[PDB]
């Protein structure tokens, strides 16, 4: 996250840390308690076996509640920026309680309207480009842009309405490398996406683009 500030204990309680190898990879939402949606780009192509995800805790390496996975299964259209959600399947599952939930989703057809404030959280770096990657869970508050925007931004046929994107225009404030797969929610706590891709990392001019639960939401509710 660029630009943000420290999480407090018990916000964003479904989030999930992904580590893969023992590294810092991405994040996850937890959907109940065997089921984690994070981006298809963080595990399609991998080895399932390199994966920790970690619930319950603030830190990405200590606290909380870990599993391994028993599966991935990524949206059936996924191509590279499009159709970026997977489910994840735990081997180990995971109560809800203290600083442990589970996210409420975006209904099927739902859009994010341009200027609404968004949240997005993440362990992922602090700089375009930062050698270190926090510890703790850091968020930031952006707002919804047009999809128009973000297609003049990008090019007509980038953006696909599986996707919005959110940012300030002056840059400044975004997601970046390591926060793919976690969670954005609205202004209702609603999960309405997850961390997909962007030009850089809090640009001027180029938005953060994530993939949209609302139009993915079949997918997920034949999986969960």
């Amino acid at each position: 996250i660029v630009g943000g500030t420290s999480a407090s204990a018990g916000d964003f309680p479904f989030i999930v840390s992904i580590s893969r190898n023992g590294g810092p990879w991405c994040g996850g939402s937890l959907l109940n308690a065997n089921t984690v949606l994070t981006a298809a780009h963080c595990v399609s192509g991998y080895a399932q076996s390199g994966f920790q995800i970690r619930a319950g805790s603030l830190s990405r390496t200590s606290g909380g509640i870990t599993s391994s996975l028993s599966s991935v299964r990524v949206h059936p259209s996924y191509s590279g920026n499009n159709n970026d959600l997977a489910i994840l399947k735990l081997s180990t599952s995971i109560p809800s309680g203290g600083n442990i939930g589970y996210a409420r989703l975006a209904a099927s057809g739902s859009d994010p309207v341009a200027g609404s404030s968004a949240t997005v959280a993440g362990w992922g770096a602090t700089s375009e480009g930062g050698s270190s990657t926090p510890v703790n869970l850091l968020k930031v508050t952006v707002p919804i842009v047009s999809r128009a925007t973000c297609r003049a931004q990008y090019g007509t046929s980038a953006i696909t309405n599986q996707m919005f994107c959110a940012g300030v225009s002056s840059g400044g404030k975004d997601s970046c490398q390591g926060d793919s797969g976690g969670p954005i929610v609205d202004s209702s706590n609603t999960l309405i996406g997850a961390v997909s891709w962007g030009n850089g990392c809090a640009r001027p001019n180029y938005s953060g683009v994530y993939a949209s639960v609302g139009a993915l939401r079949s997918f997920i509710d034949t999986y969960a």
